[PDB]
């Protein structure tokens, strides 16, 4: 053996690109340590493929997901290596979460609850993703529980994670939240419990805040689901929290 | 038809317990609409069951894990209703990650950078979990990168989300940093790049920063693969960034 094959690797800007954004790729860190470089290939991972006469290269894709870009570098004596890497493109308009609310309706939520009661409407005011969101506002009168929740056919399949987004205001009297699935049998003889935790004092005020949930793989696929959010009131008073971009996988 | 089964419910605290504590379990909420209870059965999801005589009941688990706990309420007529929560229990002492640094070993991790130069020692100073941790070194020269890093056989299976905690200093010359992993063919002719790009801003600076990132279930299996932590730098400077609990399933 003889020829050394070339060092091949890229970045690209912006690291978060949205849908229809121009994207930078740079291979100039790669190197052919005893020739030149003689090809940039580049394969997009959308089906597309070009070359570059220089070390960088522009693309845009027009629909969101998650793209593996590959570049081959090729020297001077036809030695190549390769580097691929990920990149997450997101839509630049709109909502495609499970639970977008971007038609205007409220997607079956409803809501509950004890010593505090809840109103939530449709909103434009304030959303995560898209131009609609569910505004929810609580009247606490003291220590209490309130819910913003849907009912509850078999909403995910065991095992999925779900991501909820809850814009949680500042200088409320509140002394938890925490989103919730909870399973049941047909005739609510037997009730499923699970929830994502969350103190007042550990969470962001006056943001958004992204929260996880798993429903276990081991739940019966076949028992009727309920869905929301519930907070824990220790005061009276008045407060609004902000739900959108209820999503998971599948 | 015509005995109205009773409503089953608790709560707990506290919420996030640690082995040997006490957790009281609170199932007050319950209540036969016509009737009484009768009894108050609880499954601690451990192998263990027993009733309480009033609706608390204490409880301690020696193990970390998720449990299963249990209610069942019978009224004064046989009828019943259950409830099932899930309850997380984490050690109270020590570290039970993956890579948990309590042993007093680098865990095979070393440092390498370009204009700035790291050094990384296991640590008490601080840590995620347990008493022990890497504190890492960097001194900057300009605009450059710096890696915390394992090579790199098979460390995770493809599909495995992992998770760092990252504490991470204010005013140091970082423009961003990202855990990754870095499949490669033996012969390093083909390199596979996954990461979870923070910019420094997006950080929780003087705190521990928790970064999951997930190697692609589609990576080929048998590759060697290279894990760890890069920074990259704008400015001169020497920061600290401690590394601990780096932790996945299986
Ligand atoms: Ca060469
Ligand atoms: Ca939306
Ligand atoms: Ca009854
Ligand atoms: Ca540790």
């Amino acid at each position: 053996p003889e020829n050394q094959a070339p060092k091949a690797i890229f970045t690209f800007s912006p690291e978060d690109p949205v849908t229809d954004e121009n994207v930078v790729f740079n291979a100039s860190n790669s190197i052919d340590e005893d020739g030149t470089i003689a090809y940039y290939v580049w394969d997009f991972g959308d089906g597309y493929e070009g070359t570059s006469t220089t070390p960088t290269i522009t693309y845009k894709y027009k629909n969101p997901g998650t793209y593996k870009v590959k570049l081959i570098v090729t020297d001077n004596q036809g030695a190549s290596s390769s580097f691929t890497a990920t990149i997450k493109v997101t839509s630049a308009t709109g909502d495609n979460s499970k639970f977008n609310f971007e038609d205007g309706t409220l997607g079956g939520f409803t809501t509950s609850g004890t010593n505090a009661t809840g109103v939530v409407v449709n909103t434009t005011e304030k959303a995560f993703k898209g131009e609609r969101g569910l505004k929810w506002t609580v009247t606490s009168e003291g220590e209490g529980t309130a819910e913003l929740k849907l009912d509850g056919g078999t909403i995910v399949v065991p095992g999925t994670t779900m991501t909820f987004r809850i814009w949680i205001p500042s200088g409320a009297p509140i002394a938890a939240i925490q989103p919730y699935i909870m399973p049941h049998t047909p005739d609510w003889s037997e009730v499923l419990w699970n929830s994502t935790w969350k103190g007042y004092t550990m969470v962001k005020t006056d943001d958004w805040n992204e929260i996880t949930l798993t429903l276990p793989e081991d739940v019966d696929p076949t028992w009727p689901q309920q869905m929301g959010i519930q907070v824990q009131t220790i005061d009276e008073g008045e407060f609004t929290i902000y739900v959108d971009a209820i999503d998971w996988l599948e």
